[PDB]
RNA sequence: GGCAUUAAGGUGGGUGGAAUAGUAUAACAAUAUGCUAAAUGUUGUUAUAGUAUCCCACCUACCCUGAUGCC
């Protein structure tokens, strides 16, 4: 239907308040991940909400201390003839709300190029199947729109520009690899291989930053829909 | 065969610099709940800071290749 806001756990409690009173405990963790727990307190009834940052603790601990509340807005007895207990009947269940979708076929090339339309005298296993493979991507098939290597065609690199940054500051929604060597120390050529939005980069060079910055680059202009060598002056 | 000097490239480590990211602290204003009043909340603007992510430069060590000289 649609989202929500704390304003009601808030507003309820501010009715409801007769003077209560926030405390914060734990607040540790990594910089970008940290804990907060909460506990507020009510007529002598403290309810502890974990959230990060301190919204979503007081936030949660409030609807606690407010359900509970309800049931002693005020006191003159209490008893010890309850109690509670654990359980283990919910380690299963039989029912869901989603479904898969993970992949079921796959097929490969069996020639150098498309195999013949217009006869049936030339072959005996190109008309009777319809894929093989459905756990792997080991196959190299085409798109009649691209080169059926591996990779897209030769591109330029860099002279003075970095695109690892620019890539890596616009779009840096992608993960790469490195890949192997030609040499002992000496007339090196190293290479790097990149993975964009499903897309698929390389590019190699004398050391592994040159590299970068060519595999790279082919990444940012194909994946930006923009380019690297046709301005320079963009900004200043 | 060993030794000296000179030069090119690559790799490892250390140091310094920049950008991005989230959180936190502090100030100001507005908006909301009550408006008896108090208090609190929500949002906006500004300043500051450990860290994480990533890059760049420098320094050092290592590896390897070229050139020349001596024995």
């Amino acid at each position: 239907p649609g989202p929500v806001l704390p304003k009601n756990a808030l507003m309820q409690l501010n009715e409801i308040k007769p003077g209560l009173q926030y405390m914060l405990l734990s607040q540790t963790g990594p910089v970008h991940a940290p804990l907060f727990v909460m506990s507020v307190e009510v007529n002598g009834q403290v309810f502890e909400g974990s959230g990060p940052t301190k919204k979503k603790a007081k936030l949660h601990a409030a609807e606690k201390a407010l359900r509970s509340f309800v049931q002693f807005p005020n006191a003159s007895e209490a008893h010890l003839a309850m109690g509670r207990t654990l359980s283990v009947n919910t380690d299963f269940t039989s029912d869901q709300a989603d479904f898969p979708d993970t992949l079921f076929n796959g097929f490969e090339t069996p020639d150098k190029s498309e195999p013949p339309f217009y006869v049936g005298s030339n072959g005996d296993d190109s008309f009777s199947s319809s894929g093989d493979v459905s756990l792997s991507a080991s196959p190299v098939p085409a798109s009649l729109t691209q080169p059926p290597l591996p990779i897209p065609p030769p591109f330029p690199p860099p002279s003075g520009k970095n695109p690892v940054m620019i890539l890596n500051e616009l779009r840096p929604g992608l993960k790469y690899d490195f890949l192997s060597e030609s040499g002992e120390s000496h007339a090196k050529s190293f290479v790097m291989s990149v993975v964009v939005d499903g897309q698929f980069f390389e590019g190699s060079g004398r050391n592994k930053k040159l590299a970068k910055a060519r595999a790279a680059q082919s990444a940012l202009a194909t994946v930006f829909n923009l380019h690297l060598l046709e301005h320079h002056h963009h900004h200043h």
